[PDB]
């Protein structure tokens, strides 16, 4: 298959990158060294995952030596919670930017809609434990965003975690400039995003899918919660295909027109999520994943549940 999607300020985004949270600092760099050396030319950041620094060791050893160029990197990141206002945006992206030893970001996002109160802690909370909103909107964020485009800090904006009205707000903003690229959102076989992904799609805003193997090392996880990596039913279309369970669920979300952003530390494993372009599911193996949705999400949070923007139900 084809490696890039195009998206809607013009330039083509690499379908597979390299997620990095929870990449531990000590481990990131090696594994986003190892992902170049291998194939990727994506890799999805952000701030909040406070590994930006060691993510741009990697990528700028990679650009001195000539492994790759500039142009051929599709670099990822967002714009944390708590840099929702005005007068905060730019310093987040330049303090990323600054991070990662770029001059640009290839994209830009909104990491979820929801602003919180500016300050040290990236999760604010009272006393009671409900985070502390900020009053600014999704849509003065995104001027914000748009500005940073015609600054050249960024070639593309986009957002994250926008459910289907927050992202109908954004394409219906007054005096927008800029559409989004893309809207990033969890997307698997539990929680497939039928209706979410048609509504962006139409629309021209491509979908990245996070969290596409079930997100194992999330610091949540229960015992009991289910497993798409051991689910025999998934295991066995990988069986057929005499691949693995992984290489499924990457194949899965490419097939549907999606960007996918897997998570590894692990050499052998960043290099088998890659080899995801010498093989087809068929309609039927599609189909049939599908019909695993349970409406599971990896990445919901309860403290920030009763803002007014929170995107979830
Ligand atoms: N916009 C947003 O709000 C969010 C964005 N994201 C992005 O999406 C990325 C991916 O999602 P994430 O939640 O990290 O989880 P993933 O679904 O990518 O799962 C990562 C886990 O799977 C393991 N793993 C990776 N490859 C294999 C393999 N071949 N076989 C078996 N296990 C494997 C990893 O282990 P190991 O590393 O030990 O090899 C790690 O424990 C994130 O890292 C981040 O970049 C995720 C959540 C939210
Ligand atoms: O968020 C990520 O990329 C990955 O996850 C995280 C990554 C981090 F570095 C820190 C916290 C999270 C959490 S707890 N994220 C979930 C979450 C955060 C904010 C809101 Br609004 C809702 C929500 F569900």
């Amino acid at each position: 298959m084809a490696s890039r999607i195009l998206l809607n300020n013009g330039a083509k985004m690499p379908i597979l990158g390299l997620g990095t949270w929870k990449s531990p600092p000590g481990q990131v760099t090696e594994a986003v060294k190892v992902a170049i050396d291998v194939g990727y030319r994506h890799i999805d950041c952000a701030h909040v995952y406070q590994n930006e620094n060691e993510v741009g060791v990697a990528i700028q050893e990679k650009l001195r030596e000539q492994v790759v160029k500039r142009e051929e990197l599709f670099i990822v990141s967002k714009l944390w919670c708590t840099y929702h206002e005005k007068g905060l945006v730019k310093g987040a992206c330049q303090k990323t930017l600054s991070d990662l030893k770029l001059d640009y970001l290839d994209l830009y996002l909104i990491h979820w809609p929801t602003g919180f109160k500016p300050g040290k802690e990236f999760f604010p909370l009272d006393e009671s434990g409900n985070v502390v909103p900020s009053d600014t909107n999704i849509l003065d964020t995104w001027a914000a965003m748009e500005e940073l485009v015609d600054e050249g800090l960024v070639k593309a904006i986009g957002i994250s975690n926008f459910n289907h009205l927050q992202v109908e707000m954004i394409l219906n903003k007054p005096g927008l400039k800029y559409k989004p690229a893309v809207n990033q959102i969890e997307c698997h076989p539990y929680l497939t995003q039928e209706k979410l992904i048609q509504y962006c799609q139409s629309k021209g805003i491509v979908v990245t899918a996070y969290s596409p193997l079930g997100s194992p090392d999330r610091p949540w996880a229960k015992p009991e919660d289910p497993s798409l990596l051991e689910d025999p039913r998934i295991k066995a279309i990988a069986a057929k295909h005499n691949k693995t369970t992984a290489q499924v669920l990457i194949r899965f979300p490419m097939q549907r027109n999606l960007v996918v952003i897997p998570k590894s530390v692990t050499p052998e494993r960043i290099a088998e999520n890659f080899k995801v372009f010498d093989f087809e599911l068929s309609s039927q193996d599609m189909t049939t994943l599908l019909s695993y949705n349970r409406n599971w999400r990896v990445c919901a949070l309860l403290s920030c549940t009763s803002h007014k923007d929170y995107p979830f139900h």
